[PDB]
């Protein structure tokens, strides 16, 4: 990378080269998260406990998002354009590609879109980190049906499948094209433009 590059380990959001990033995890230390130039950024984990980290958009909407990544998982992890609504509190994960593990959850239906075929699904996760605090709240996947690491990402047309299959979402938050460790190891470099 450049010199110029800022290395992050701790929980923080802000903006980097033009983009906002993020990025959480409940085990310091066991990732880190390097932001490059642009929309780049890299991962760099050993045997987490959970963490996201990723570039995109203080406020979420209907974009149209390109994407370049390297995803190197050792176990249980995704590469998701990934971000959470409030009222309803709702995270929602459009997961491009996963590690040991593919995400589901209650089946809700299928999009498809960008040239790949998504499971829409629907899971609850309880008394959890969130955007608002330790709450219980719903989680809304598009799950495409084979890994890729790069592309297009037409978010509109998975926030229109979901509102079809009854999964509403709320007011925006943030939104990020993310990595996404669960008690795994790994690295990533993720690239993104709008
Ligand atoms: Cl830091």
């Amino acid at each position: 990378g450049s010199h110029m590059d800022t290395t992050i380990t701790q929980n923080q959001t802000g903006y980097d080269n033009g983009y906002f990033y993020s990025f959480w995890t409940d085990a310091p230390g066991t990732v880190s998260m390097t932001l490059h130039s642009g929309g780049s950024y890299s991962t760099s984990w050993r045997n987490t406990g959970h963490f996201k980290a990723g570039k995109g958009w203080s406020t979420g909407g209907r974009r149209t998002v390109t994407y370049n990544a390297s995803f190197n998982p050792s176990g249980d992890a995704y590469l998701t354009l990934y971000g959470w609504t409030r009222n309803p509190l709702v995270s929602y994960l459009i997961v491009e590609s996963w590690g040991t593990y593919r995400p589901t959850g209650t089946y809700k239906g299928t999009v498809t879109t960008d040239g790949g075929t998504y499971d829409i699904y629907e899971t609850w996760r309880y008394n959890a980190p969130s955007i608002e605090g330790t709450r219980t709240f719903q989680i809304f996947w598009s799950v495409r049906q084979q890994k890729r690491t790069s592309g297009t990402i037409t978010i509109g047309n998975h926030f229109d499948a979901w509102a079809r299959a009854g999964m509403n979402l709320g007011s925006h938050d943030y939104q990020i094209m993310a990595t996404k460790g669960w008690q795994s190891s790994g690295s990533s470099t993720v690239s993104i433009s709008e």
